[PDB]
């Protein structure tokens, strides 16, 4: 119903293993149509080998049902669903298992801003979640995990346009944009200061984050 | 004999390379036909880029046995085999030295389930076996190094079944699956959770193990 | 106007990625025809899949005003241009974002000689920028960063045609050389001995610099 | 004049970029033909990716002197022409700046032998000469590099023809076998161990060597 849509869900979901944030068939990526009331995702159950326009899944961004598609989402999409609910200056979300971003995730640490890569695309300490409770976890866990990814930014108070991504503790990054592929960009650079960042730390333990005015100029300039 | 069982495990047994896991010739690829009593294994001596599904030994569960193949079997046929004896629902088993799970392996450590990735495919903490005794490794080395694998589950209570792998001290990983594939892909999210536990451990000395309920939330929902 | 020169520019900034030096469209890289007292660089804005010599601009050395080009030149022009000012035996430059160059420039270290390969194009530390001010980071941002490396080369007393590489702090290499490939070999080397350097620093962390006589040997050798 | 060993040698040199074992023009391999008494080595000045049989230099193995070639060899020739003659048992010598055995080699460590993949090709700690001194670095220092690692094999009692590497303080990896491939085997191996090496070292920093009896499992198993 939105090939152009699906088009760019598809080139991103295919993007995710060329740029080596994934493996097998891990991660996902997801566009919106907000005046469609909307968003297209990654199929679940699809190698990326084989996927086509055609098997990417369209979702009510209200009710979470499936307005079109043989194939079942990904199992990720509650979460999907209520970012887009959460954010709504966000046109295309991204998960994946990097790894770099991933060791961050599993240390149950935020990526420190000490760079000026991460100041061009984050505008701040990259945000690592709380632990899920028992019950988040045994509940509606992929909307529960969109809970704990909103919480963590009302909390800190830190604004989703201004901070494209967060890791999820002891899981996983979440990366988002403008759109489907801005979506992957943010993904991409989120692993490579994810990776960075633990060699920085290694050569400098006590390295302080980089200066508030240094950050600001990346940071503000593009954008 | 059984031409369909040789291209899985000749497919498998390229896709070492592919991902890789492997380097020169090094590791190798098996699966078993239980009603037949026998398995089929990659054969020794033989480069990956001139293997053929030809190539691929036959031999016995029960005698250990070649009953087709003009090429020799890998020399770690023995633990394969025993393997095949001892895990009943196992279909395939890869062994490699991947060098990330190869790390942990000489290192005499296993690997702690820090992550949903890791729950995802291992239900709890990935073992390392005891150092095999000077007895063993000058005996029937390859069966006894299989024989240290499965005393290494039995002591420790660990089902095969829900931990399709295990690293052999001051040697290499070993993974299995359904089938030849099956195997594969749990030898490639090894490596994957190898490598990531290496670093997670350095960004957070003191990390705890993940939380119970999320390594069950992951493991049990699949499978 | 200097078509041959584009050439020599365009492949320059298309063996970044080719390196893995870069990723998305960071990085550029210009060279300098000192008799027209213009150079040419990188276009800001263009992917390096389609990008063609056509999108190199031409820069005046004097004024840092266009000479020719459809395209905006990158927004590190006033960088290249004052080192081009700067140091009259340089013939290019070359700027990237490279993964360990950029830790340790996150790190705010310099990079000590621990080996033939870096003595071999570094005459010894290679050298990484003091913070830049609140005042030059917010005033002509990318003039300042030159200022910022030329006056680390003079404090320090160190000879740009001896050492065809910089870390700015918090922010990344640079690098030069005769013309736009030779400034992109010293970039490769920077990041191979930045690499390196991490990981022996691990071995041994009371090493000490390599002898001078070695040092001597391998660098006056070559050049 | 040994068109067939000028086409191993080439084609071993080639292999160097193959398996990343080298960058640019580092690097460089050679075979012997002792009833010949000439050894075929690298030209200094080629890059891989021009490189020709044609270009490869037949060297005197007693003088030293170009027997025929048209392009300089490489400037690791008098190391290469040393080791010959002072080891009867090998046929082929690779030299190159492997990253992670050069890691090694800067940090001035021994790689000792901590799994049965080194094992399988390293009878043993694989040696770190100590510091050349300023007279033999000063003096013939190829040669002398030469020296300095028949002196480290003889001074510990390592038999070359069960150690088929060597790292050169502060230098690099020197690496060789029966043949110009098996000494790349050999080297890619090194490669491999050395990464390995430093990684479960910081798993495991009192990581006692591996087991003897399991060392010479591996290693008198295979030759
Ligand atoms: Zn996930
Ligand atoms: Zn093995
Ligand atoms: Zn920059
Ligand atoms: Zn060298």
């Amino acid at each position: 119903m939105l090939e152009d849509l699906k088009r760019q869900v598809l080139e991103a979901n295919l993007a995710l293993p060329k740029h080596n944030l994934v493996t097998l068939t891990w991660g996902n990526v997801s566009a919106v149509d907000r005046e469609r009331g909307v968003f297209v995702i990654k199929p679940s159950g699809v190698d990326y080998s084989i996927m086509t326009a055609d098997d990417m899944v369209v979702v009510s961004i209200e009710t979470g049902e499936v307005v079109e598609g043989a194939k079942k989402p990904s199992s990720d999409t509650p979460t999907h669903r209520l970012l887009y609910q959460a954010f709504p200056s966000i046109g295309g979300i991204v998960h994946t298992h990097s790894r770099h971003a991933t060791i961050w995730a599993q240390a149950g640490q935020s990526i420190p801003a000490t760079g000026t890569t991460h100041a061009n695309y984050f505008y701040g300490t990259i945000p690592c979640t709380r632990k899920m409770t028992d019950a988040e976890i045994n509940g509606e866990y992929e909307w529960e995990t969109g809970n704990v990814i909103v919480e963590t930014f009302e909390k800190q108070g830190i604004d989703a346009a201004q901070m494209p991504g967060v890791l999820v503790h002891s899981h996983g990054p979440f990366a988002w944009g403008k759109n489907a592929e801005d979506a992957v960009h943010n993904a991409i650079v989120l692993e490579e200061v994810a990776y960075m960042g633990i060699f920085c730390r290694q050569l400098a333990p006590q390295l302080p984050d980089m200066q508030q005015t240094l950050l600001n100029k990346h940071y503000l300039r593009k954008h």
